[PDB]
């Protein structure tokens, strides 16, 4: 029950993105200072990282999503072994699989997974700073038009 026009005709969705880095004043690529990308309602062809971002931004909004490398392009994943010997582990028992903790000297402690287990070492995934890095991708829904198929 709304007095409103028929929205069932296709249109015109006009966006534009630019990823740069956190804190760092570099760019990696953008499409806002050449020119803005077009899709029809429906056709999420970008990230899908951006593509749960898009249905929230609104027309005239920017929006600024950050998203992880494993998450864009998967390039250099953060999951690598470490040798661990069960010292560490005298009084907790372990499993292949399950969520282990391991209090650091800085008075924290960081959360993993362990990937094999013996009575002599264990085998524990971690991550690493060699690996990727975390980027936002800025964001603006420019607003969609209808269009024909003439001019």
């Amino acid at each position: 029950m709304q007095n409103h026009d028929l929205e069932s005709i296709k249109q015109a969705a006009l966006i534009e993105y630019e990823v740069r880095e956190q804190g760092s004043s570099i760019v990696l690529d953008s499409n806002i200072s050449k020119e803005p990308l077009e899709f029809i309602i429906g056709t999420n062809q970008i990230i899908a990282g951006l593509e749960k971002a898009v249905l929230k931004a609104q027309i005239g909004e920017w929006e600024e999503v950050v998203i992880a490398p494993e998450e864009a392009y998967g390039v250099y994943e953060s999951s690598y072994l470490q040798e661990v010997p069960r010292d560490q582990f005298e009084g907790i028992e372990l499993e292949k699989g399950m969520s282990v903790f391991g209090q650091t000297e800085d008075n924290q402690t960081i959360q993993a997974i362990i990937k094999d287990f013996s009575a002599t070492h264990v085998m524990v995934d971690y991550n690493h700073p060699l690996a990727g890095k975390t980027l936002a991708f800025r964001f603006k829904v420019l607003g969609f038009r209808e269009v024909s198929e003439e001019e």
